[PDB]
């Protein structure tokens, strides 16, 4: 698969996880700058989305959706991943009240866009992660997968909330 951004086509690099494969755990780093696993025990399902930067307007709306759902759905993990460091992360979900969503940083070891294929490859936004969702049942099961084909759209709020129906 490919992602568009204007001129420029991204060939997707690290790991192709698949519908029905296991979600692979990885180390990320959250806003107190402590080391965390991305995989939630013992929860009915898990939502797991990257976008290039929280600086970005289409990347904050994407935020902002999941912050709402995070106290919507109480049994249902959202975590949002970005290459931006903790503290800009802290700094943007500060002013802007995001308080409730579990934002971490994949700058340390790159280990979600290698392991999730989501690393953006040659081209300006190179090393950023594709805008994306995976929602991983209770077995941590991948059961949905989308990477934005143009990645100036949001992802697909419709085709998500009929999987956590
Ligand atoms: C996230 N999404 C986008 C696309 O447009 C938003 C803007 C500006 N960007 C730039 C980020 N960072």
């Amino acid at each position: 698969q490919k992602v568009t951004f204007k001129e420029e086509t991204y060939q997707l690099e690290g790991k192709a996880l698949k519908v029905g494969d296991k979600a692979p755990d990885v180390k990320l780093v959250n806003g107190d700058l402590q080391e965390v696993n991305l995989l939630k025990q013992g929860v009915r399902f898990q939502v797991v989305s990257a976008l290039p930067s929280l600086t970005g307007s289409v990347c904050l709306l994407q935020a902002k959706h999941f912050n709402e759902q995070t106290g919507k759905l109480p049994s249902v993990s959202f975590s949002v991943i970005s290459m931006d460091l903790p503290f800009s992360q802290g700094q943007i979900a500060g002013a802007e009240g995001i308080k409730d969503l579990r934002i971490l940083s994949d700058f340390r070891y790159k280990a979600f866009g290698e392991n999730y294929g989501v690393l953006l490859g040659k081209g300006s936004l190179q090393g950023l992660l594709a805008r994306s969702v995976f929602v991983l049942d209770d077995k941590g099961v991948v059961i949905y997968k989308e990477i934005v084909q143009n990645i100036l759209e949001e992802p697909n709020y419709e085709a998500l909330l009929k999987v956590l129906k």
